[PDB]
């Protein structure tokens, strides 16, 4: 024997060194973890903030976006609503109103004013007005000597004239032209 | 020699000492290593799962907002061609239609009616209508005796007055006041 | 003694033996950290690139949607604008325009014309109008004998008539009926 106690102690100092080595290695590999899992924790704990603000603004937008949506298409109903009812200026076929009409001043017919104010101070004829049988053609005899039943003739067509006036002036004012 | 044996023994045992109180904290830093990475792990894990989301709302979100633009762009342009072709009850400048007019009841001109419906029940005039020179300050002699061309005068003027009648309810009726 | 180097030699592989197995887990359990952080990293690094487009993507949103708000804050107020201002087609009630009014063609109340184009090739008449007492009724003696005064009488109605004539011609005239 003698030797191998000696051998005993150099495999044991050689096995020795070994573990010291890869103990030192395992020491630099843990010590280098330790910063980075570190860094990535901070990394992780900034990153939730961030989501969290868009996750804030996000929800945010899309009520938004929906309040405009409803708003927009209140619009839009609005908008076919006047298109429909609406007097166009353009529009060639003929427009219907379904209520009375005032305007300013005059009214016109192609550019030419055809209708204004209504013209006072009238005194109203009376009597009675004729829109009947009318001859404008109708012709007169009239002898050299009196004769009765010819002036009653002028006299009778002057009456049936000053009527047929009465009657247009009714019209007139029926309408509203004159008062 | 003899007492070398017992001293590298020893020193043996003081390096031992030393590794086993190494590997003790290399230990406990691995095992802590092994919970945090762990947790980092899961709280990535559930980071790409919220980011997802959001992405899965960004992308919604811009296709809506992009949808609006063009819902209020065709909008905008409807209510431009409404302005301009829309009858305005406050404008002051005369406006012109490019169309005929029907209302109810009555026009009106500065709030007082001037023009209603047809006047109906009219025989229409026959014969000459004269809308030709016409001298409201004719007068007539009349002598004390019989003159034929006293009485012709005033029958020649009451039948341009009464194609004067006729004149103006042609007028009348080819504008539609009277049937 | 002699026997204790023995034991002692002994008990120190012990110990060696169980170093080299904890050092052997160590390197293990630190070779797979080494892994997992290290795709960690890449997973937080990569979720930065992400949050960070994202985060471009929701201030671009927000901007369009502050833009859009603007824009159909604006269309509302010229809709509101228009529903007050604007002629209705299908309104009941009177409307009134605080300008002329042109139009083409005619115009027409309840579906009739009663309105057109200013009727011309009129010469207009000359002298005195008479707007003032009239009666439809007025009749005229007429004797079988010349008598002046029955004369004058009918001459003197006939004045009056083509007086009142023309008055209403005048009537006609200044709203814009005839030339
Ligand atoms: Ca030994
Ligand atoms: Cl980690």
């Amino acid at each position: 024997g003698a030797y191998d106690a000696q051998v005993k102690n150099d495999e044991q100092d050689v096995e020795l060194a070994d573990h010291e080595a890869r103990i030192k290695q395992l020491r630099i590999d843990v010590d280098d973890h330790e910063s980075r899992i570190t860094a990535n924790t901070k990394a992780i704990t900034a990153l939730n903030v961030r989501v969290t603000t868009a996750e804030g603004e996000i929800a945010s937008l899309q009520t938004n976006v929906s309040a405009l949506d409803g708003r927009v298409t209140t619009a839009e109903n609005n908008i076919s609503a006047l298109q429909a009812d609406y007097v166009s200026k353009t529009a060639t076929t003929s427009q219907s109103l379904a209520s009375p009409l005032n305007v300013t001043t005059s009214y016109s017919v192609g550019g030419k004013k055809v209708l204004g104010a209504r013209q006072t101070g009238w005194t109203a004829a009376t009597g009675t007005a004729n829109k009947g049988v009318f001859d404008a053609d109708l012709t007169f005899a009239v002898s050299d000597t009196y004769t009765q039943s010819e002036i009653q003739a002028i006299a009778n067509a002057l009456i049936t004239e000053r009527r047929r006036t009465k009657a247009m002036e009714d019209a007139l004012r029926a309408h509203g032209l004159i008062d």
